[PDB]
């Protein structure tokens, strides 16, 4: 089924994502809140773009029940960044890394083409990933760097009580999606590309 096929086809990329030099250093306590803050800045840029694409696709009527607006991160991230940076100064300073420009450009293409199958792939990669190991990341930013849980709002999905049931139900929605063979292959290819973008984001953050 689709949920299982997405996991297996991106398993080796997810393992490569655990081990990027930036994320590895970040999670082991080698960097700092500054570096976490740079990550979240780039994440605000690509979550903002992804969420426009999600809005487009949901409005078209494709995968509507999967595209839960409580998942939206961009506003919560902006609130986290206001706290991390001390003010709203950041919205006029931050610029997209080249990795992020590529990623945003693909999400904007998916938005404008209202490409349901591609959007779902990216939604899976971003949102199921954040729901799944996000707690791990938040815990380490508190443990290693003393970040206030109030500035880790991205990792709380306010509005979700029972997370484990939410994740199981998300995978059921994936499995229940009406897809032709070309739509399924396009989705799976896209999910692989999503991990490729994310790996280059971390590479640029590392540079
Ligand atoms: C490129 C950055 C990352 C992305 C895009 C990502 C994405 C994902 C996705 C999509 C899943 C769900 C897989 C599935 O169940 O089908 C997942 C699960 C998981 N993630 Fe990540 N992840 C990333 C980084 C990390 C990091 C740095 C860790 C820390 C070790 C981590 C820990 C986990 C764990 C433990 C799971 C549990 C497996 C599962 O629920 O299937 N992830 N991630």
């Amino acid at each position: 089924g689709l949920a299982v096929e997405l996991k297996q086809s991106t398993a080796q990329a997810h393992e490569k994502a655990e081990h990027s030099t930036f994320m590895s250093d970040l999670l082991k306590g080698r960097l700092g809140v500054a570096e976490f803050t740079r990550l979240q800045e780039q994440a605000w840029l690509f979550y903002t773009a992804l969420e426009q694409a999600v809005d487009a696709v949901r409005a078209s009527g494709f995968a509507e029940s999967l595209l839960d607006p409580a998942l939206n991160r961009a506003e919560v991230l902006a609130r986290d960044l206001d706290k991390l940076n001390g003010s709203s100064e950041w919205r006029s300073r931050i610029t997209a890394s080249p990795a992020v420009i590529d990623y945003v450009n693909r999400l904007e293409e998916i938005r404008d083409n209202v490409d349901g199958p591609a959007l779902v792939a990216h939604h899976y990669v971003r949102y199921l990933g954040a729901l799944s190991g996000g707690q791990v990341i938040a815990r380490m930013m508190q443990r290693h760097y003393g970040v206030d849980p109030e500035a880790l709002g991205f990792y709380h999905f306010e509005g979700i009580a029972k997370l484990k049931v939410y994740k199981d139900e998300y995978r059921e929605k994936l499995n229940n999606l009406e897809l032709s063979d070309e739509q399924r292959e396009h989705l799976l290819k896209e999910a692989t590309d999503a991990f490729v973008f994310n790996h280059q984001v971390f590479a640029d953050l590392g540079k």
